[PDB]
């Protein structure tokens, strides 16, 4: 029970949108990270059972994750770009959160970020 439900990646209330802002954050910004060397951390909710975590989720309280993303951007779960930006940010936070600077991880997380602001930099217009 070590690892709580992951977080919804649809909702019933939750009103969709698709722009082409969130398309390029599926298509180019996701895919740019998730092909990186470095991902495989971020590609699915933090699994503190299979890696000995047992405080992880006694730390981290909004956890978030690229698969996640990933699954909300297809279900077009956001209203709009600065949603899924959100949740990018919050990843980041967390691992700064749980790990001291300089951990491998962290390095990791600390690349990513710097490519992620490189992409969303070129976010288009919304049309
Ligand atoms: C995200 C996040 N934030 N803190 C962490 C963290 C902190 C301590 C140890 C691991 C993590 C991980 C993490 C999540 C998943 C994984 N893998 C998923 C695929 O199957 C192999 C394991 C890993 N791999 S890992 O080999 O444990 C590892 C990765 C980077 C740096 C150090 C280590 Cl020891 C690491 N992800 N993570």
């Amino acid at each position: 029970s070590m690892n709580p439900p992951p977080p919804e990646t649809s909702n019933p209330n939750k009103p969709k949108r698709q722009t082409n802002q969130l398309q390029y954050l599926l298509r180019v910004v996701l895919k740019t990270l998730w092909k990186h060397q470095f991902a495989w951390p971020f590609q699915q909710p933090v699994d503190a059972v299979k890696l000995n975590l047992p405080d992880y989720y006694k730390i981290i309280k909004t956890p978030m994750d690229m698969g996640t993303i990933k699954k909300r951007l297809e279900n077009n779960y956001y209203w709009n770009a600065q949603e899924c930006i959100q949740d990018f940010n919050t990843m980041f936070t967390n691992c700064y959160i749980y790990n001291k600077p300089g951990d491998d991880i962290v390095l990791m997380a600390e690349a990513l970020e710097k490519l992620f602001l490189q992409k969303i930099n070129e976010l288009p217009t919304e049309e």
